[PDB]
């Protein structure tokens, strides 16, 4: 509903109002038409997208992503080119955090946000192993 509410669901912001307030300063709602690419394999990472609504398909020249899922964490952490494309299979609404503002958050809010992003990715790996 609100950008605030979307940010409050990101695990690595840890429901911290100060961290969320900071991010919200440059977080933007970004909408894609059906069929649009958010990015292509090889692109430099621009930031983090949290899917609000719609369906995104990742392809490495086949994984689907839905509401609540986050795109771009690893690539923002390593600053390496994307290794897959993301194509919108419906109208897709996202909350976007630019990479530079994320890095600013690590310096001005807390370095622990970065550690929490790695944590989130580890637990996903582990969960995905079981599931």
């Amino acid at each position: 509903l609100t950008v605030e509410e979307v940010l409050y669901h990101i695990p690595w912001l840890d429901k911290n109002k100060d961290y969320i307030n900071f991010i919200q300063e440059k977080a933007k709602v970004v909408t894609f038409d059906c069929g649009n690419d958010i990015f292509e394999e090889g692109d430099e990472p621009k930031g983090i997208y949290i899917i609000i609504s719609g369906m995104v398909k990742l392809e490495k020249s086949t994984d689907y992503m839905l509401s609540g899922e986050i795109i771009g964490e690893i690539n923002c952490l390593t600053n390496e080119p994307m290794k897959y494309s993301a194509t919108c299979k419906t109208v897709v609404e996202t909350c976007f955090i630019p990479k530079t503002h994320l890095y600013d958050a690590f310096e001005q809010c807390s370095p622990l946000i970065k550690q929490k992003m790695w944590l989130k990715l580890g637990l996903a790996i582990t969960a995905r192993k079981i599931r």
